């Protein structure tokens, strides 16, 4: 009889995938991975 | 008799996929991965 | 009878993936990995 | 009967992956790894 | 009956990976590893 | 019945990896390892 | 004027997705990922 | 004028995803990842 | 005018993902990662 | 005019990911990482 | 005009990741890392 | 005009990661690191 997240627990556990593959010349970018707060994620500015 | 997220638990567990593949020259970007807050995700500005 | 995150515990445990592979010349960038706070993530500025 | 993060514990334990591989000449960068606070992550400025 | 992070404990224990491999000439950089505070991470300025 | 980080303990214990390997001539840099405070991490300036 | 896979090149570059999510008790398995050769893929025998 | 896989090159570059998430007790397995040769992939025998 | 895998080169460069996350008790296994040769991958026998 | 894997070169450079995270008691195993030869990968026998 | 793996060179350079994180009691094992030859990888026998 | 692995050179240079983190009591083991030859890797027998 074990509690597993019961109560008001905010239980966020999701798998996330960003995948990209290119044979030719890649000047651009695939910006992946979690981010939070204003302007999260990478790039120019 | 085990509780599994019972109660008011906000139980968010979803698989998310962003996948992209290109043979030619890739100047642009596939912006993947979770984000939150204003202007989340990468790119110019 | 063991509690596992029960109560108000904010239990965030998600797998995140950013993956990228390119045969040609790569001038651009795949910006991956967790970030938080203003302007999180790498790049010009 | 062992407590495992029960209470208000903010229990953040997620696997994060940034992976990148390129055969040609790589002038750009894959910016990975956790960051927090203003302008976290590496790059020009 | 052992407490394991119970209470208000901020229990942050996540695996983080930044990996990169290139056959050709690498002039650029993969900036990995934890950082905090303003402008964390390496690069020009 | 042993306390393990219980209370308000800020228990931060995460594995972090920065790995990079290149066959050709490497003029650039992989900047890894923990940093904190303004402008943490190495590079020009 | 750049060749991009021209000639007899067998150019196989397809995105493939296997995704599955279940709230209840999962005794079975979602067998995903590429396989080749006799009896490829996992399971009993 | 750069060749990009031209000729008889067998150019296989595809993104593959296996993702799975379950709230309840998981006795079974999601067998992912590339395999080749007889009986590739994990499981009993 | 640079050759990029041209000729008979077997150029295999694909991103592969195996990801899995479970809140309840996990007795089973997610068997990921490349394998080759007879009976590749882990498990009982 | 630089050769990049041209000729008969077997150029295998793929990113591979095995990731898994579980809140409850984990008796089983996620068997990841490359393997080759008979019965590659870990587990009982 | 520099050769980069040209000829019959078997050029294997791939990033591989095995990552796993668990809040509860872990009796089992995540068996990661390259292996070759009969019965490569760790575990009972 | 510098040769970089050209000829029949078996050029194996891959990053490999095995990472694992657990808050509760860990009786089991994460067996990482390269191995070769019969029964490579650690564990009982």
């Amino acid at each position: 009889g074990s509690n597993f997240g019961g109560g008001g627990s905010y239980n966020d556990f999701g798998n996330y995938n960003n995948q990209s593959s290119n044979f030719g010349p890649m000047k651009g970018g695939n910006f992946g991975g979690r981010s939070s707060g204003p302007y999260g994620g990478g790039g120019q500015y």
